[PDB]
């Protein structure tokens, strides 16, 4: 398991929790230097536990899947919550068993669908660790409108620091004052399953990207990304989604 305790939090113990979940997930092999998810785990080791807890040391339990970082669902004291998606109905057989009621949300991970049960894209929705309290103190009572923006937060502030060390320290800059995403977090969020892509096919084809993808850079300026020797893949991803995925 990994925890993170918003009590006490500074950019370090954010960035030792984001070392945390990165480390707990499997990889056989890197590509470039990255570690490669694995394409597929049976069973329950296909999920990872992060407990994690607010400034009043109130705590969830988020499952997420270790093939793509994908949070399928929590569970706050006796009631487990999944979003209404397949994988995360089968993760509801492997955790959070002993939960006394399983509530199935209204809506997928799907940011599109979030945005749309939030009313509200992620552009618009501060994030950073005040923001991950406020996500945490709404999930631990029923509320499928406000759950939906505290899970926007919870998603961009876990596993999208672990998948971009940019987005890491994004929110490490967010420790004590909320702001919406850069313009860059976005990018990288919108593009991490075709930069997977294009890392595996870069094996193969010199470095080389076979589709040059388009991304949002730290000065808000457009970057065309075309081999692996720019800094997105040098320095930035963390993780990379499998093709077979
Ligand atoms: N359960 C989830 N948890 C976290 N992020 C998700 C989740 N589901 C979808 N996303 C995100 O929403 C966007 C679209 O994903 P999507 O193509 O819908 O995957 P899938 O088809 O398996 O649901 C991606 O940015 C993706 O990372
Ligand atoms: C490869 O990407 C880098 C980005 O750092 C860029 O400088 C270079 O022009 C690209 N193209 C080739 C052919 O290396």
């Amino acid at each position: 398991d990994v925890s993170f305790r918003l009590s006490g939090a500074d950019p370090r113990s954010y960035g030792m929790f984001i070392k945390d979940l990165r480390n707990a997930l499997p990889f056989r092999e890197k590509v470039y230097n990255i570690p490669l998810l694995l394409p597929s785990v049976s069973g329950a080791g296909r999920y990872l536990l992060m407990h994690l807890f607010n400034y009043d040391g109130k705590t969830i339990t988020v499952a997420v899947d270790v093939t793509n970082v994908y949070i399928m669902g929590y569970l706050a004291d006796t009631t487990s919550y999944f979003f209404n998606e397949p994988a995360a109905e089968l993760a509801s057989q492997y955790v959070f068993r002993d939960a006394r009621r399983k509530i199935t949300l209204p809506y997928s991970g799907n940011y599109e669908r979030l945005q749309i049960a939030a009313g509200k894209p992620r552009e618009k929705i501060p994030i950073g660790l005040p923001a991950l309290d406020s996500a945490i103190s709404t999930l631990l009572h029923y509320d499928s409108t406000a759950a939906a923006g505290a899970l926007l937060v919870l998603i961009q502030t876990t596993a999208e620091a672990a998948r971009f060390k940019y987005i890491e320290q994004q929110i490490q800059e967010r420790a004590y004052r909320d702001e919406v995403p850069s313009l860059a977090t976005i990018s990288l969020e919108n593009s991490w399953s075709g930069l997977s892509k294009q890392i595996q096919l870069a094996q193969g084809n010199n470095g080389i990207f076979r589709t040059p993808i388009v991304l949002v850079d730290n000065k808000g300026n457009r970057v065309q990304i075309t081999n692996v020797t720019s800094k997105v893949v040098t320095s930035n991803i963390q993780l990379l989604l499998n093709t077979r995925n």
